[PDB]
């Protein structure tokens, strides 16, 4: 039975509005409704992994697991296995997988982050799950961010707190936050970004939605505008939105948006908005293709509609050679030439690099670089030809060309990372000097760049 080189992943996000679901929710898992929908000819084909994020979920874990498993069994005639379930207040994540994957999945982690302080601590935050699927690390975050049209900055702050403090994946990757720990990271939820248009324009917005004319609305979507200004979700991707706003509906129909201010809304307007979103970030040159992104039309218990997204995702096998794991393979090496970091810091300490990768027996620390001044004010840290030669555990190019090197640039004075990035070993050539590049981030914000050349030797 061969190991897969691709899997499909279903991501669902639904703010349930504190109401039990209706008796049938299969359209959600079938990617049917509005937007980029899944072909009817695929309806009986199970996804490999289903990741369900809820917000304002009134159900017990047991109650929701029984609904989800029975739903998928009706669709697919497969009894899915529960990989993980984690709940913070009314924010929940469930991961289900086909039974054949049970002995491909390991290192299952769960965590949560509570956002805000005092007042603003008590119902918003995130839950997450990570695990290994054979050689590939997968992370999943379901977040319920701060509500309200005039709180986009709070939402951006909630995002940074979640990516700093959510403790998922390999703890040995100590300089790296969740935005670097996974081959594939999916971040979804009721992110609560709004369409930023004047209140007086509510009926005009509704008109546009009825005409399926979303362009003048998406140009005011706060998540797209904040992302384009690099204020949030730097280096994540989202599929084009081709479904109507998923909030705020009158319950028990989808014929009406309920936008007007009420005591129950704190006298706030809720103009129609794309509150409910799926984003991803995968390591460079790994296969990931969004195959659906849309909303259901027939699940009407909540003031939100469920959102679905599905992905093809490249995976790798758990590789064994006669040498590594458990030793190095002398026929492999990774060399860095002419490398330098460009940092935005105003500080003057010496810096060194750390190289982390599951192709190495353990992480590698470089010598200190030589600091110079860039022509436009910047700090440039030069490593020249001084970086250590990296010794992979396995030299076979079918393994090594699928790997990645995480890089942290650390202060010699404090051993704190000033920037993190990732280099793919999926090169155009071996035994050939080739340019490499990564942006560097810290707490998910841009802090600099790392560039130079690589030379990769494999057994071929
Ligand atoms: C919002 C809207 C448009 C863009 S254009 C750049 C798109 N990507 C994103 C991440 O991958 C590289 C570039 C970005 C944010």
């Amino acid at each position: 039975q061969p190991e897969p080189d691709m899997i499909t992943i279903f991501i669902g996000t639904w703010n349930m509005g504190n109401a039990p679901p209706p008796k049938k929710i299969t359209s959600w898992f079938l990617s049917k409704g509005q937007g980029k929908t899944r072909d009817d000819s695929a309806d009986y084909i199970p996804h490999d992994i289903y990741v369900i994020g809820t917000q304002e979920d009134p159900l017990s874990e047991k109650e929701w697991l029984e609904i989800l498993k029975h739903s998928l069994q009706e669709i697919t005639s497969v009894t899915f296995k529960t990989v993980a379930i984690h709940t913070l207040w009314n924010i929940r994540i469930v991961v289900l997988a086909k039974p054949e994957h049970e002995n491909r999945i390991s290192h299952i982690c769960t965590d949560n982050v509570k956002t805000g302080i005092a007042n603003t601590l008590g119902n918003k935050g995130a839950v997450g799950v990570s695990f290994m699927f054979n050689g590939t690390s997968l992370g999943f975050v379901n977040s319920h961010l701060t509500s309200g049209s005039e709180k986009k900055l709070r939402r951006n702050q909630n995002y940074m707190n979640i990516l700093r403090f959510l403790a998922l994946g390999d703890k040995k990757l100590s300089p790296f936050n969740i935005t670097h720990r996974f081959t594939h990271l999916f971040w979804f939820g009721d992110l609560n970004y709004r369409v930023d248009l004047p209140t007086w324009e509510a009926e005009t917005i509704i008109q546009k939605i009825k005409q399926q004319q979303y362009a003048d609305l998406l140009s005011h979507d706060q998540l797209l505008t904040e992302r384009r200004e690099q204020k949030v979700f730097l280096h994540f991707e989202e599929e084009e939105i081709t479904f109507a706003p998923t909030y705020r509906f009158e319950r028990l129909t989808r014929d009406k948006y309920a936008y007007t201010k009420q005591k129950a809304t704190g006298m706030k307007y809720n103009l129609p908005s794309w509150c409910d979103r799926v984003l991803w970030k995968s390591y460079p040159l790994v296969h990931v293709v969004c195959q659906s992104y849309g909303s259901t039309s027939d699940i009407m218990t909540s003031d939100h509609s469920p959102v679905f997204a599905t992905f093809e995702a490249g995976v790798t096998s758990q590789f064994v050679s006669k040498n590594g794991p458990g030793t190095v393979d002398s026929q492999g090496q990774i060399e860095f030439l002419r490398c330098y970091a460009t940092l935005k810091t105003k500080s003057q300490t010496k810096f060194y690099l750390e190289f982390h990768s599951s192709c190495l027996e353990s992480f590698v620390k470089s010598q200190e670089g030589e600091n110079e001044e860039g022509s436009e004010g910047e700090l440039v840290v030069k490593f020249g030809e001084t970086l250590p030669k990296l010794k992979p555990i396995i030299s076979d190019p079918e393994y090594l060309l699928d790997q990645h090197i995480l890089i942290s640039i650390k202060s010699s004075d404090s051993d704190e990372s000033y920037g993190e990035g990732c280099i793919a070993l999926r090169l155009e050539a071996t035994e050939t000097q080739l340019p490499i590049y990564t942006p560097l981030t810290h707490h998910g914000e841009l802090t600099g760049h790392f560039q130079g050349e690589i030379k990769l030797q494999t057994s071929q």
